[PDB]
């Protein structure tokens, strides 16, 4: 005649969850204001540091909450931040789960998701990337898989972009790169190209793409080809030349050398 | 292939448990609270989660609320109140013959539906004729229609039983004389009715003596023995001082006899 029964309401969760963000849809109950630019997006602390540990630092009082507790967003890639339906997107997700990931934003997604250390959304975008995987945005998506550490995703694009090298170098996209990777590249030995002749045309592209800001990591850029494998025709001819080169003492002094080994390995 | 696709939809199939489950780890920290109930003892909670959990919060939009005193003085046991409080967190609650009550009144105040109707399926597992009065009392206290049906079916097929016990001398006017307008209830003879009614109102003379002459009013007088009636009904103190229940006997006892030629 003695008994206790366990009750367990098995969609009690879900809803309870859901019912806490069409609370924040309203702003009811809503204690904390994530400011980007600017647009201000509503929410519940509870739930925000539940979702992730991004957010319990805030209790101590580490974040620039106005009275009424609005806490401000580090600028981020882009100027004008993520897109609004974006931003809404990632904060839905962490009180409910659920998140709709396209083309379109998953760059976006992307950032949001490391910025806010959500590891299950971070990998999601990582395999979503994976699947559209393609020698048309290789480029820009091995520069992503760096940028937020995807290892999986950086070393199948990275495989694409060597087998392609030659490829991706007549495409614009390539030219937009960052110094340090267009330095991690010309440091690949697997790179897949007919001659180090090309590598030569390519740094002068992409310092080229924008004189001002560049021309001051080609000697680290050109330091980096190996003369010793270009034809001597094109060294004295093309190279020696052009006037990154010649300006240069440590270039030209470089192009010599190499010049005098290719004499010296005559035999 | 994939070469096509625009989106895709991604859903972490535990994230709300864990989620709902957190916010209970905080709770109990009294981290990020924002309300406090009281009845005494006082419990922190959030605000967003009593809403979603109950419309009975919604109408509140750090400050305490004070609970309006329940049945018992001393207010509902705290580890109950935590429990049913976990439980809007969580959706999980562990029920005994021992908290059961107190559950279903929490429940009943916060309109925890499921968690009442819970509460009635366990009861009515529990339904015996040593709790049946208890029970059937709060099926009726907090409308619990299928359980008050269930008991009061079991009250009635052992009436004669019942009135022996002590329990049943403690329900309120209403019930008894609802059980007196039964004509289902199953007795031996009209004449205990009689003396259930007297028992009942000699328990607390004070409160009582005023609805004897309404509840005298339910007895079918004319189904009692001639002897009983002048012997032991109309000597009654309650019946003598009333000249509406004197009446009574007298027109029965009239009746016994125009009854009687054939
Ligand atoms: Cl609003
Ligand atoms: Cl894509
Ligand atoms: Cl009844």
């Amino acid at each position: 005649s003695m008994e206790a029964e366990d009750f367990e309401c098995s969609s009690h969760c879900s809803e309870l969850s859901w019912r806490q963000n069409e609370q924040r849809r309203q702003g009811l109950f809503c204690d904390i204001t994530l400011c980007f630019g600017g647009r201000e997006f509503r929410a519940h602390r509870s739930v925000l540091a539940a979702a992730t540990e991004y957010f319990t630092p805030l209790l101590s009082g580490q974040f620039s909450e106005s009275r009424s507790g609005r806490v401000e967003m580090r600028k981020w890639s882009s100027e004008p931040g993520p897109e609004p339906d974006t931003v809404e997107a990632v904060i839905e997700y962490m009180y409910t789960g659920r998140i709709r990931v396209s083309t379109g934003s998953v760059h976006e997604v992307l950032e949001l998701a490391d910025r806010f250390l959500l590891i299950r959304l971070k990998e999601f975008c990582g395999e979503f990337l994976k699947k559209k995987l393609h020698l048309s945005n290789c480029v820009a998506i091995h520069s992503l898989a760096h940028m937020y550490t995807l290892s999986q995703l950086a070393l199948k694009a990275a495989d694409m972009i060597r087998r392609n090298f030659h490829k991706v170098i007549q495409d614009e996209e390539f030219y937009t790169l960052p110094f340090h990777l267009i330095r991690d590249w010309l440091s690949d030995l697997e790179i897949t190209v007919d001659s180090e002749e090309v590598l030569f045309e390519t740094v002068l592209k992409w310092v080229q793409r924008n004189a001002e800001e560049r021309e001051r990591y080609f000697e680290e850029l050109f330091k980096l080809l190996r003369l010793s494998q270009m034809k001597p025709t094109y060294l004295t001819r093309h190279v020696k030349p052009e006037r990154l080169v010649a300006n240069n003492e440590v270039c030209v002094k470089l192009v010599a050398d190499a010049v005098e080994r290719h004499a010296l390995r005559a035999e």
